[PDB]
């Protein structure tokens, strides 16, 4: 009996998969070979299923427990693990013979890695990522995303967050390129240009950035302007890390 | 003909040395136990310096370039490295029998973590530390960092920035309190609370946090009260990184 893997559907491939939260713990769990099994559920099912399965919420704020994916339920230890960072302490610990993606040497670096990416990153994606994302998300997910985000912005429609061709799209995407620039300048901070935040060995720096990075790939589109020109930023840098982590890049059709 | 050091004196210490970003340096030599000569240099001067060593700027804005310390002069080797974390990686390729502070698995996790630590602390201090370190420049120095702090500042003065007793002091602690947690989160994200990321051994990412520390510590002053309760911060984890280093919080005499 193999690991319980919670994902949210979506309609921007044939094989369902897009979210960079899952995406991240599905690179590790594919990347340590340890099997596990899909559970598709829809954004507003998150809550209710962690309750069920008894999952921590990843934040505590003034409306109560906030409760995310990735998930994972181990019933080979009958553990339940949130946060896609814990969960691969947790797979690093529990399978010590995989391929260990947070070597305990570097367990802090990584965690002041996370804040770096997630400044640099996450919220320059936001703008124009989250209204794409909607876009391809079930009805029912639909409902809720657009309804949770548009919130969260301030009562601002999807549609007026950065529209094409606009100038606030335009300043997003600079936003953006700045961010995986300074990536592209901490991978070649000592001369050498690496791919890898260690160097030759793949560690979980690596796997958060192609997680986020296959999110915009995916539901932008591999055909779309906007993919094709990112592939194109620091001379293909993250378009060469995508290929490095294709191999693990896919569903195994659970 | 040792190693030169430019730094810039204060009043704050009968050293002189107050700057957080030249104790990185003055750490990082003392660490790795490379004997240097300080050469004192007003902020004024610092450009004109500069150019007289050849120092690369730290950055570069339509502005032109901008020249800030530490830099040090090496007659040994002709180089002068500007930028405290790339003079540690140029102590750690030159002096490679000294102790290592940039393991080189961990580079590009430093740069990382460089960003990190100056988008959670550094700008959390300024409001409260750069008119602190402006009262204890020598007059000269004085001139030149009142105008050009306050100029940046859109015009408000320094002693409105964060003044004692008001809301706005209260509510810039509070954010520098913020930033230090995530600090200590980061050193005990895999449920071992460490005082060094990489556990056991010193890097420049600790260096890093006591160089801005010491610089609160002696600026506020040792006995302030302000300083005193940020001794109790997270379990006192702080004042124990200070006590750590203090065999190396010297200013080596000449």
């Amino acid at each position: 009996n193999v690991i319980q893997f919670y994902d949210i559907p979506g309609n921007a491939t044939p094989d369902k998969a897009w979210s960079p939260n899952t995406w991240k713990t599905r690179y590790t769990l594919n990347f340590k070979g340890i099997p596990y099994k899909t559970i598709w559920v829809e954004y507003p099912d998150i809550a209710s299923v962690c309750k069920e399965i008894g999952a921590e919420p990843t934040s505590i704020r003034p409306d109560g427990p906030y409760y995310t994916l990735p998930v994972i339920h181990d019933p080979s230890t009958g553990k339940t693990i949130s946060d896609s960072a814990a969960i691969a302490r947790y797979l690093d610990k529990t399978y010590p013979d995989t391929p260990v993606v947070i070597p305990p040497e570097t367990d802090a670096l990584h965690a002041a890695f996370n804040f770096a990416f997630s400044e640099a990153i996450v919220r320059a994606l936001a703008p124009i990522m989250l209204p794409a994302t909607n876009a391809q998300l079930n009805p029912r997910s639909e409902e809720f995303f657009r309804r949770t985000r548009e919130e969260s912005a301030g009562g601002v429609k999807l549609e007026d967050w950065a529209p094409p061709g606009s100038e606030k799209r335009a300043k997003a995407w600079e936003k953006i390129r700045a961010g995986f620039g300074q990536i592209a300048k901490w991978l070649s901070a000592d001369g050498n240009d690496k791919l890898l935040f260690l160097g030759d060995k793949v560690s979980y720096a690596d796997i958060t950035i192609v997680g986020w990075v296959i999110w915009v790939k995916r539901v932008l589109g591999p055909d779309s302007a906007e993919w094709k020109d990112f592939e194109t930023w620091d001379d293909g840098k993250w378009a060469k890390q995508l290929a490095l982590f294709e191999k693990y890049e896919v569903v195994p059709d659970a």
